[PDB]
């Protein structure tokens, strides 16, 4: 009587397929790979189905161009949209140039979620992340706690990796957060970086790392997306983005109460409301179950507010289109 | 001081990166992504490094364009090559058309394995699989038991998947083997298909599956690679090929004594010698530890011989190109 | 909101605690450890809770002496009862001697399952297995397909282990089944043993194993439980029994459609009905979804019938106790 | 040529067996279960071998009464000892009471490690922990960095569990350390407790947890071992101790560079030397690679010094017994 969890991946591109692969490997549930491109998602679904046999896991992987197949989905993860705006080089790529392109897609997707799986937990990945999640939320009519954006987990995992590498410790034992908008005004929280709860400052004071190296890592974290785009030559990152979204999905599916930075609907926290922005949150069976309001210093609070200001800017541009 | 296992991936494209992802997820050991394309492997290595942080695993992922970095690898997995021959068409995709382009790449890679990592266990993926592994082996100087080709695990995973699908059981509990050349004359062994050891014939007698349905599944298995190419539009399968090769690498790294079908150097088994072709084998810490010689019926033996003949015919082309 | 799966373990002894540990490690769901012994399950639940933190899993483990706490359990696994009959030596240890003691306990548990979690999938472990599961089913009023006994997965795992050990191959690649009653008259199906679908017979001919060795392995499988008892000195096996029951529980919870040998309610299969006996079955979200009827030879069929008669002998003793 | 890792467990009791189970589930390497009791480890090894087949893992489990079988071990984990001093009661259970019984055992074990596997990484569990590891180290001749005691990971996991429970978040996201002696004077470092790097102090201010609740948890953490002893009625904890020890073993075997609190040989850190005591350490392929010196406050430093003093006093008892 109790069926497997159902996870619909709206967008079967690099990140879409990669998330499906994680689902197959982890046996998270049945997977629906949706895309507007004909044949391709069916192709990937076949490949993934074969991969599940190798993994000795029990997972149906379905490729589709029909929104009807997302019916009854427990989780929906959205990557539909463009990665690199047309006519832009590698060394000038920006998430903000995509807004006119991707906003209309979020409406169509939101509308379809509304009628096929209105009780799904929905994770948005499409850029510009923080406004795309807002557009999705509006047109889907979903509860504020059942929709969020993936960015913070990815930005934070990068911050963690860079710190872990410099200190030569397991990234499991580094805690680091990046809050705010997903972009150049993201706010890596150096003051909150710990090694198993030990303040990063203790490693400074002990000369395991210098403040200047920390400053460089902060900058590298902010630019990490572009760094990868430049090195690859084609497209952008997808391994860590896929893993990031699936960590959020697992938190929901198994009611884990993970503390993860996600793009969450604010209802007054940090003195802001009516937008999604990167904040630490408790993720569980009820979606975004809690937004944690950090005791930011005035300096930190100003960086966050400037970050939120960027989102506000894009939001008007969205308003000057016609997507409620 | 016992270091982590070191796995070098020669070729950092679709399958290479995907394999590196599994290594990160599974914490198999440190990964070197080698490619001739500048910067791209470094870019992917960054993305994969970030994903390892998310996975809470402890894995070093290095992107490189220098064969020196493969020194002392425990396992080397080779994907270097073209996926589709230049100037060809989708429905006309053939593994054989890659022979003249990929043959010389196998010579180059072999020469470099010879000098930098002669003690590695080497898994070849590059198509056309069975002759590519021969070129690699010949030019690398490695022992016969330390080189093999990934094909049988993938072909068998497909055969298993389709059987499991039709019978509606877990693929874990379906045993199916495909032997011979990795191409149109591969031999799906219907007589050897079992469900937890229960012969497929019992399911036929009990009317759970028909001979006609089995026949369709046999042909579908043969055409699976091309089916995916036609659907994907760009490139060929990579999720299952990646998983297959890593299953083989795991068998070596942890001396598992897995029974896997791989392209192995024959020394009289099945009445054939001095070529690589798909056969059931025991894989462990000594590489291809044992080729299993199945009690084939005359009909099966003839199918196998015709399969081997295709490898011999491809070999004539290798010889005529002057690639040994 | 969707809650985590809930698994109630009725009996918190060795097997009970061990299953709880697997649950914590695998994050299968929240665990309730029930026992009539005061304080002990609370103590184990604390210990296990700490182990879940170490494992980075998200699992509540609750020890209890009250049946109310099994409310809403998705799976119930029952180990309540004695392991050894009082006034019996190890060399005379017999599962049959546990009957009058454990029969009455199965009645109580079934009554409590009826009122507290009538929709659970129930796995009985308590000996004498095949008749204990019938008692439990009778007094629980549960559907025939939602109750079964763990025995065949354990007996088969032993058969597999001993075969794999002799052939020196991965137990993953050995398929072996033991059907019939869980006792001296269990039936290890030598004819159905395969190595990745390859009949064991081929390895006899190829000289990797002899019929004499196989015969001795059959005997060792039958005696495996008593062999461990004699070696241990106190109680009986628990690591493999726990793992066997959890494998069954996982098949249900994730609707895997695994082919596992379990003690299942027969309704005409093999020419028998209205008793539980070990047979191959497909386990999924609807419990015992299908009982597979093997094409046993007359000789095999006679061994199985003899096995079934042993269950009937025990059953008649149950009738004596005046418990319907 | 490259063999599986080899892990020897000196002591095949509750914790020994449980650790072997984890090795089997995780496929960490082959396992030797050593004990002075005849037949018992052989019995457990069989049970565990069967469970490996169920897990589809590839692990040899060997029971023995001969030290010769621990030769070539990569890791050795020692649980040889009594759990409760004879003549004593549960409520008055004290690890210190075990000293005169287990000290001579550590000498015996140490002597045998000296001659059979001097190159192993050795983890001691036997109580009283901090002085038992010292006796073992003294009589084994091993390097200072290749020997340590399991305590801090367990104490910390308990601290973590209790904090995570109260705040209703995943224990993955709670960082908490307990340093010092493994006993009543252990030091749960409240100041260093974080939720993904967020200081616990913020949660106090935001009214998510009270100082009173924290004080209770600190006491509960100190008393946790005795709490379980009282509840179980027999023996002491084993699920979490086994897991803690395996976490340490994994960190070594795969060179993970984990930050874990372990009883480590001090050489001037914190102002102390030549004793083992619980401190944060980096564990990797070189064993105890680094002892981290925390910037303790003067109050915290006093607690730690008082904790170290307890070890010194236990050490006085060792010398008085005639065990150096
Ligand atoms: N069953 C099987 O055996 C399968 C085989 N394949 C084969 O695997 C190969 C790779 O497939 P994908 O990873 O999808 O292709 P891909 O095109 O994504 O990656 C191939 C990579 O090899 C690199 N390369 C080219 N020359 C090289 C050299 N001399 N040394 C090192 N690297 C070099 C390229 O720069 C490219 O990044 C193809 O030959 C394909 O036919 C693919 C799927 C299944
Ligand atoms: N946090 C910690 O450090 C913890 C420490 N412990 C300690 O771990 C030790 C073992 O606990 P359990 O496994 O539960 O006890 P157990 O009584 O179940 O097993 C102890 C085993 O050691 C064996 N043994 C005795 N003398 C020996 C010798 N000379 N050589 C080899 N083996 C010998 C016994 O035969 C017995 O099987 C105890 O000393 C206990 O106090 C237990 C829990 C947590
Ligand atoms: N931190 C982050 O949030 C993060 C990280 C990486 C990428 N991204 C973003 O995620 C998105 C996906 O990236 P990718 O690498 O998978 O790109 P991709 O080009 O590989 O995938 C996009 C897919 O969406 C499909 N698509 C386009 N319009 C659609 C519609 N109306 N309905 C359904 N599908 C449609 C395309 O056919 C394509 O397959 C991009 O917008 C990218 O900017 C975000
Ligand atoms: N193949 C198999 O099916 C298989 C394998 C191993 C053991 N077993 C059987 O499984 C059972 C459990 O074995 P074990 O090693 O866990 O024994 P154990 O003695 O360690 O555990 C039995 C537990 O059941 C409890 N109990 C007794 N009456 C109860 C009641 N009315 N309600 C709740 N709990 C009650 C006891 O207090 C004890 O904690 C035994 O009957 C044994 O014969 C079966």
């Amino acid at each position: 009587m109790t069926k497997r969890k159902k996870i619909s991946l709206i967008g079967s591109g690099m990140i879409g397929g990669t998330m499906a692969y994680l689902c197959a490997q982890k046996e998270l549930g049945d997977v629906v790979l949706f895309d507007v491109v004909k044949n391709m998602p069916q192709g990937k679904a076949l490949d993934l189905s074969h991969s599940s046999s190798i993994a000795d896991t029990n997972v149906k992987v379905t490729g589709t161009n029909s929104y009807e197949d997302i019916k009854g989905s427990d989780v929906v993860i959205i990557t539909a949209g463009l990665t690199k705006a047309p006519g832009k080089s590698d060394k000038e790529w920006s998430r903000d140039d995509l807004l006119p392109f991707n906003a209309k897609i979020m409406r169509e997707v939101g509308e379809n979620i509304k009628k096929y799986c209105p009780n799904a937990f929905v994770i948005v990945i499409t850029n510009p992340l923080d406004v795309m999640v807002k557009v999705l939320h509006e047109h889907s009519g979903l509860p504020k706690n059942k929709v969020c954006g993936m960015a913070g987990v990815l930005d934070s995992s990068r911050f963690r990796h860079f710190i872990a590498e410099k200190l030569n410790v397991s990234p499991r034992d580094v805690q680091a957060m990046v809050i705010g908008a997903h972009g150049d005004k993201m706010v890596p929280l150096t003051r909150y970086v710990t090694v198993n709860g030990i303040p990063l400052q203790e490693f400074i004071k002990k000369g395991r790392i210098t403040q200047e190296e920390i400053d460089e890592i902060v900058e590298r974290t902010k630019n990490a997306g572009g760094e990868i785009v430049n090195l690859l030559g084609q497209g952008s990152a997808y391994f860590a983005p896929a893993a990031s979204a699936i960590e959020m999905a697992e938190a929901y599916l198994k009611d884990k109460k993970r503390v993860l930075v996600c793009s969450c609907y604010l209802e007054g926290q940090y003195g802001h409301k009516d937008m999604f922005v990167g904040v630490p949150a408790v993720i569980g069976g009820n979606g975004v179950e809690k937004v944690i309001e950090l005791e930011l210093t005035p300096e930190e609070k100003e960086l966050f507010d400037k970050s939120v200001e960027e989102v506000r800017k894009l939001q008007k541009a969205i308003k000057a289109l016609g997507l409620e």
